[PDB]
């Protein structure tokens, strides 16, 4: 029930793949859309939401025109890197 | 998209409890809802099918009066394991709640 604090925060269908795609920099919510297509704008919202509020990711608004915003790992969302980087390396290993 | 493949198998709220409690030996149906009770006896046994269908779990019933079902991690399930054990380890260095 200790592995429970970390799965709500990092488990999930999306979290890991969000996460992963932050990893070697900042996103713009579009750039996830191009990358897992498959999620809805809704449902991307809701893990971002979810994400930030667990203090893994950073949303960043910037003072332009249009305003931009972008995605980014905390310092603290970075301590869940070994683990994603291995849920990466596994799912490939053991593709079927 | 090759993080979903693992997160599918693993991820989802129980799929890394249930497991975590099999890798240091096989388990009964109620030394689960013991553990961490908040499960559904319903929701108990989606995950198990799903883990055992997925390959993860074996399930195996003992001859005998009454019939015992008794849960544990196939080898293949093993090799989750790792992730598993990290997932706590980080669970618990960042107790925050």
């Amino acid at each position: 029930c200790p592995v429970e604090f970390t799965l709500d925060v990092i488990g999930g269908k999306w979290k890991g793949i969000l996460f992963y795609h932050m990893i070697d920099g900042k996103k713009r919510f579009n750039e996830f859309r191009r990358i897992c297509p498959s999620i809805t704008q809704r449902m991307l919202t809701l893990q971002l939401r979810e994400l930030e509020a667990d203090g893994i990711v950073h949303r960043e608004v910037y003072h332009q025109v249009p305003p931009k915003v972008e995605y980014s790992l905390t310092e603290f969302g970075r301590t869940l890197e070994p683990i994603v980087l291995q849920m990466k390396e596994w799912g490939e290993s053991n593709r079927d």
